[PDB]
């Protein structure tokens, strides 16, 4: 075979090796600088859990030390453990998405809660968020809070705003296995007389959150989105190995009631990125097996769909997202009964395309993943006539800012000018895989070479990570890594 074919071939085993027999690939979230000093932060205000702290500590310190996260999350390390705007201004910096002004506020109310800048001047409205992700109404809510109590005005607090955060009161792991809108919650709950007789013991499971490494995750982790995605690329392989099954049947148990899914065991917000690669998956391991649950996905993302022919990620009425919009284009192709709803998603997305054929960031932070999803469905989707011609023009000046921004190595970074990263370069793999076919030199070919010297001798892949949540925050997922290379190979071969 090809040195690309045996590279698959190897990756394949390996992610195979990685899925339990529960059918579940583990995808554990590293820990993060922004949560971990919010738990210390926590800890020391209640002067509880003096091991945890002191672990927490060693962690910060380390990590500014050695791998230091982006701007916003050094300055509330260094908050904790002692401008401001310039780390914001910094963080923040060209940040251009529809939720930049809501970040702004979130952002600079956390920094003030830990003493390093004033709280934000504005009306108590401006933390009034409409119905979305259900731990974002958590999330606005404890920064309110703590924003009313730490300019003086306690006053201000309504029953409704405590109420958001009685979730955070629970025992065991985080609501939604969300620790950063947990940490948050307790942090607002901590100034309530009336609350503090359940503060005790959730302290000792959030003490007992911590890494190896003595910090916090963002998220218990990933397991459902990387389970999908993962039994999606061995789905995609010639012949697909057995555990596809399995798989099929621990992604579809767990679904929600709205016939979504949810990134994680336990999370009852579906969304519609892991819907997708669930939906996919199933469709080509599981059609029949699990055509109830194929049936029920499909429900839930047509009645999520906005107006305008777009998808949003979490509720109808929030903006529509382009790579969302992409995703499920591709993922209700499947049914010519939908050929309607298919045919204005596409459109949408060659609407919103860019003057530089590009579309957006998003909840990756690099380029090529809305680009992926976008070419995918620009080539995927069948279409004739003059609508063909309109898709495969968007399609070229895609792929042409792929070919335009490829590295010297052969790869692609988060951004044009950033170093080559394994993830990155999967995603813009995916995309040239629906171009002209791989020639020697060409940027396919140079791509692929890109990732067979990538990887590891164990057979796997270490990457930079591209998830953001809150955007533009990253956090590092590293099961991601194998099972997006694997998916690019499997796309390409
Ligand atoms: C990769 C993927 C599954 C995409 C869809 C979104 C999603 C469910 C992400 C998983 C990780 C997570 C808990 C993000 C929360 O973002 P947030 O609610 O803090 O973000 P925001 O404040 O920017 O809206
Ligand atoms: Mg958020
Ligand atoms: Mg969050």
């Amino acid at each position: 075979a090809t040195a690309v074919v045996r590279c698959r071939t190897r990756l394949a085993r390996r992610v195979v090796a990685a899925v339990g027999p529960d059918g579940l690939l583990p995808a554990p979230c590293e820990s993060r600088v922004l949560e971990s000093a919010l738990a210390l932060a926590l800890l020391t205000e209640e002067r509880a859990e003096a091991d945890a702290t002191a672990r927490l500590t060693a962690y910060l310190r380390t990590t500014l030390r050695t791998a230091p996260p982006d701007p916003f999350q050094c300055a509330v390390a260094r908050a904790v453990l002692g401008d401001a705007g310039t780390a914001l201004d910094a963080g923040l910096d060209g940040f251009d998405h529809f939720t930049a002004g809501r970040k702004r506020l979130m952002f600079r109310t956390v920094l003030a809660a830990l003493g390093a800048t004033g709280f934000p001047a504005v009306p108590w409205e401006a933390y009034d968020t409409r119905p979305q992700q259900s731990w974002l109404h958590m999330e606005m809510k404890a920064l309110k809070v703590l924003a009313a109590h730490g300019t003086g005005h306690p006053d201000v607090v309504r029953d409704e705003d405590w109420r958001a955060l009685l979730p955070a009161l629970e025992p065991g792991p985080a609501w939604e296995c969300n620790n950063l809108a947990q940490l948050l919650a307790l942090l607002a709950l901590r100034h309530s007389p009336r609350h503090r007789p359940a503060l005790g013991d959730v302290l000792k499971h959030v003490a007992g959150r911590l890494r190896p490494d003595g910090g916090m995750p963002f998220i218990d982790g990933m397991t459902v989105f990387t389970t999908a995605a993962a039994g999606l690329a061995l789905s995609l392989l010639p012949a697909p190995p057995a555990c596809v099954t399995p798989m099929a049947d621990a992604l579809a148990l767990r679904r929600n009631p709205d016939g979504g899914y949810g990134f994680h065991s336990g999370v009852a917000q579906s969304d519609v990125e892991d819907t997708c690669y669930v939906l996919e998956f199933l469709r080509r391991a599981a059609p029949d097996r699990h055509r109830t649950a194929v049936a029920e996905a499909e429900g839930y993302l047509l009645a999520l769909r906005n107006p305008d022919g777009g998808f949003p990620t979490f509720a109808r009425g929030t903006s529509s997202e382009i790579a969302m919009t992409a995703a499920a284009a591709s993922a209700l192709a499947h049914d010519p009964d939908r050929r309607e709803e298919v045919d204005e998603a596409v459109r949408y997305v060659v609407r919103h395309q860019r003057p530089d054929g590009t579309f957006e960031r998003s909840w990756s932070r690099n380029a090529t993943n809305a680009v992926f999803r976008a070419v995918l469905a620009l080539t995927g989707v069948a279409a004739h006539g003059e609508e063909r011609r309109s898709r495969a023009r968007a399609a070229e000046r895609a792929l042409a800012h792929l070919a335009a921004t490829q590295n010297g190595d052969g790869g692609w970074g988060h951004a044009e000018a950033e170093p080559s990263d394994p993830i990155s370069t999967a995603y813009a793999v995916i995309a040239l895989a629906r171009g002209p076919r791989a020639r020697p030199g060409g940027p396919l070919d140079r791509a692929l070479a890109y990732l067979v010297e990538r990887q590891h001798p164990d057979g796997g892949y270490r990457s930079r990570p591209d998830q953001a949540g809150p955007r533009p925050l990253l956090y590092d997922v590293p099961a991601l890594a194998d099972v997006f290379v694997l998916l690019a190979l499997a796309h390409a071969t």
